[PDB]
């Protein structure tokens, strides 16, 4: 096949009638659509879970998220948001470690990291860069200042690989830089998150926290919400200038990465409905240097699970 197709789900771990609707469709479209994997913006556990085997895993992924016949056993590339880290973020990295499931496979070695993949185009291999960030780590209250800077550190190391050897670059984290929603953006990241995105040349910057979809195009990066998994928050004050969509329906993304570009479909639970397609050209980069890629593929920062005690910095 000569595409790379990809869903997105985000802020969906609370047990509502919307969850369990969205679910249905999602299930449909990862089949029909033949998506290979699926990334998750936002949160996770709107309200955290409490451990390894608090109830919840079961109640509001696995027993939510799977089907029969295998369909929905894929990688599941998550990251934590705000309302993971109020409860046991821990748990949350020791299942992302780890016989195959009827659920996807839960998949997160680190608050952040990366997954570089590729795929073939009509005798031609396309490269596609996933970046998976934590916007609370990176934030100015994160307590551990050292982790904070090796977040940053990591962030930058990724990008750098990214721009010398990926056709396609994608990152996903929590907290969105710009947003028609509740939290209105983040001017901290638009400051310091931004300005390396585009000297990367990104695509896209996935997010959730906000419980809508909107997609907001600036300089040739799409900034995508998607945080209505199983809630929605309202239409909210005026609209982003750049916003080319906004929907506070509960739903999900499909993307589709071919020769020509990228290809977003909004689909919404009110009847399973694709209610918006955003379309990306593929960018003419001049910075790929994929002869060396080897030589790149080795300045990428080490994936190691990160030790954050609950108690807090000392000394
Ligand atoms: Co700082
Ligand atoms: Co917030």
């Amino acid at each position: 096949k000569c595409q790379l197709r990809f869903a997105s789900l985000g802020d969906w771990g609370k047990d509502t009638k919307g969850q369990i609707l969205n679910a249905k469709y999602f299930k449909q479209f990862i089949k029909n659509e033949r998506v290979t994997f699926i990334v998750s913006p936002g949160s996770n556990f709107i309200d955290g879970v409490k451990g390894l085997n608090d109830p919840a895993w079961k109640n509001l992924y696995e027993d939510v998220y799977s089907e029969e016949k295998g369909d929905m056993y894929m990688p599941f590339f998550t990251v934590l948001g705000t309302r993971d880290w109020t409860g046991n973020y821990n748990a949350q990295l020791l299942k992302g470690q780890g016989d195959a499931t009827n659920y996807p496979k839960w998949i997160m070695p680190n608050y952040w990291y990366h997954y570089f993949t590729h795929f073939t185009v009509s005798h031609k291999d396309l490269a596609a860069a996933f970046i998976f960030i934590d916007t609370w780590v990176l934030s100015s209250n994160f307590p551990y200042k050292k982790i904070h800077e090796k977040a940053w550190n990591d962030l930058k190391s990724q990008l750098s690989v990214a721009k010398k050897i990926a056709d396609f670059i994608i990152v996903v984290g929590d907290q969105p830089i710009y947003s028609s929603g509740y939290s209105r953006g983040s001017s901290y990241l638009a400051y310091y998150l931004l300005p390396l995105l585009k000297d990367a040349e990104v695509d896209l910057y996935i997010s959730g926290h906000d419980n809508n979809m909107e997609v907001i195009e600036d300089n040739d990066m799409a900034h995508i919400t998607c945080g209505s998994g199983s809630m929605s928050q309202g239409k909210s004050g005026m609209k982003n200038s750049k916003s080319l969509f906004f929907s506070s329906d509960i739903g999900f993304c499909v993307h589709e990465l071919s020769n020509n570009g990228i290809v977003t479909k909004f689909v919404s639970s009110k009847k399973g409905e694709v209610i918006y397609t955003h379309k990306l050209n593929i960018k003419k980069k001049k910075t790929l240097d994929k002869v060396n890629a080897l030589q790149h593929f080795a300045a990428l920062p080490n994936v190691e699970l990160t030790d954050v005690p609950s108690s807090g910095p000392m000394g």
